[PDB]
C-alpha cells in the first residue's frame, strides 16, 4: 500500500479525459457474539476492468466482484460478519438486482457501501435506487471524516500525514439533498 494509494484513486477528479477508470477498496471483519475480531490489518482492492491476461477486457464490474467475494470466503452463517466497501460511483443495473437479492440470502452480514457521488445510470430508474436503499444494503455519501478513517487503514500514514478539507464535504451536502429526495419518498 502506498501513502497516496487512497488519494490517487480519489484524486481521479481529472480522469475526465474520455477514459473510464474504477477504483474500489473494501475491508473484511469477523465478529463473534462473545468478542469482536477486527481483520482490518488486512485489506484488498477490486477493479471493474476485466483481466488483461486473457486479452482485451471481457467485462467485469468492480461492485459486482465484491458481492461475489463474500460467498467465496464461505462465511459462517452462525458467526456475525461486518464488511464495508468504499467506492465512488453509481452501480450498474445488473448490480442493483444482485445487491438486493444478495442480502436476502445473507441478512446476518452487515454490508455498508459509501458513494462519494451518485449518478443515475438511466431515468425512470429512480425506483431501483429506492429499492437499493432498502435491500441494496445501507448507502450513504462519504464525508471527509469517513475519508480520514480509510486514509489511516488503506495507507500507512506513518511519516505521511493526510490533510483533509471541508471542500468535498460541501459538495456532499448538495448531493445529500438529491439523495434525500429518494429517501424522503420512503413510503411508510
Ligand atoms: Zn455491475
Amino acid at each position: 500500500m502506498d501513502p497516496p494509494t487512497f488519494t490517487f484513486n480519489f484524486n481521479n477528479e481529472p480522469w475526465v479525459r474520455g477514459r473510464h477508470e474504477t477504483y474500489l477498496c473494501y475491508e473484511v471483519e469477523r465478529m463473534h457474539n462473545d468478542t469482536w475480531v477486527l481483520l482490518n490489518q488486512r485489506r484488498g482492492f477490486l477493479c471493474n476492468q476485466a483481466p488483461h491476461k486473457h486479452g482485451f477486457l471481457e467485462g467485469r464490474h468492480a461492485e459486482l466482484c465484491f458481492l461475489d467475494v463474500i460467498p467465496f470466503w464461505k462465511l459462517d452463517l452462525d458467526q456475525d460478519y461486518r464488511v464495508t466497501c468504499f467506492t465512488s460511483w453509481s452501480p450498474c443495473f445488473s448490480c442493483a438486482q444482485e445487491m438486493a437479492k444478495f442480502i436476502s440470502k445473507n441478512k446476518h452480514v452487515s454490508l455498508c457501501i459509501f458513494t462519494a457521488r451518485i449518478y443515475d445510470d438511466q431515468g425512470r430508474c429512480q425506483e431501483g435506487l429506492r429499492t437499493l436503499a432498502e435491500a441494496g444494503a445501507k448507502i450513504s455519501i462519504m464525508t471527509y471524516s469517513e475519508f480520514k478513517h480509510c486514509w489511516d487503514t488503506f495507507v500507512d500514514h506513518q511519516g505521511c500525514p493526510f490533510q483533509p478539507w471541508d471542500g468535498l464535504d460541501e459538495h456532499s451536502q448538495d448531493l445529500s439533498g438529491r439523495l434525500r429526495a429518494i429517501l424522503q419518498n420512503q413510503e411508510n
